[PDB]
């Protein structure tokens, strides 16, 4: 299968992003064990390739900047979250993809997931420009998202299932 693993600060959004591509639905009482993926699931994407995805979420690790080589390893896709109303979290995204990158040499696509986008623009403290330069500069991809818009956590998810279809 393909590993796809979710990291980014603490209270982003990551397992509710991902709750809501399993489940429709947030499951209230269930967590992630750690080291091993949380859930598999069978994908057929755009051009007909069956994909088996084995998606990885922490189990609260991030909080103290504290990922393991394991948990990165041989990961194929990445998807690195952060809170649009939470600056901390978007300055943490450097950090986040770096660590990425020394821990693991076979990701194909890292995708940045601006979340909580349902919350008042009002309350941002980051624009689109600045996540659009940021990626420029690191070689990443960028999505908008809210885990509780279920069209935009299907857009991000089709974006890396789409990818990992092109891996040969
Ligand atoms: N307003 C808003 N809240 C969210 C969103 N996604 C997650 N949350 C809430 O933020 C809190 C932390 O979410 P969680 O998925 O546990 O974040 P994690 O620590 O990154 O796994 C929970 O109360 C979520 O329901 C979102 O898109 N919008
Ligand atoms: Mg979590």
């Amino acid at each position: 299968g393909y590993k796809i693993i979710l990291i980014g600060s603490s209270g982003v959004g990551k397992s509710s992003i991902v709750h809501q591509f399993l489940f429709n639905r947030k499951i209230s009482n269930v967590s992630p064990t750690i080291g091993a993926a949380f859930a598999s699931k069978q994908v057929i994407a755009k051009n007909g390739k069956t994909l088996k995805l084995n998606i990885w979420d922490t189990a609260g690790q991030e909080r103290f900047r504290s990922i393991t080589k394991m948990y990165y390893t041989n990961s194929l896709g990445c998807l690195v979250v952060f809170d649009v109303t939470d600056r901390e979290s978007f300055d943490d995204v450097y950090y986040w993809i770096n660590d990425l990158r020394i821990n693991c040499h076979t990701t194909y696509y890292i995708l940045v997931v601006a979340n909580k986008i349902d919350i008042d623009k009002n309350n941002w403290r980051v624009s689109e420009n600045e996540i659009k330069k940021f990626c420029r500069d690191n070689d990443c991809d960028y999505v908008f998202a809210s885990s509780f818009e279920s069209d935009t956590v299907n857009n991000l998810f089709g974006k890396m299932i789409d990818k990992m279809s092109e891996i040969k």
